[PDB]
């Protein structure tokens, strides 16, 4: 999986991950 993304807020790619940006 490529993508390219500039200085933006933290990303989950791939399968259905879990993540909690307080």
């Amino acid at each position: 999986i490529k993508y390219t993304i500039y200085n933006s807020t933290g990303i989950q790619i791939g399968a259905y991950n879990y993540m909690e940006i307080g």
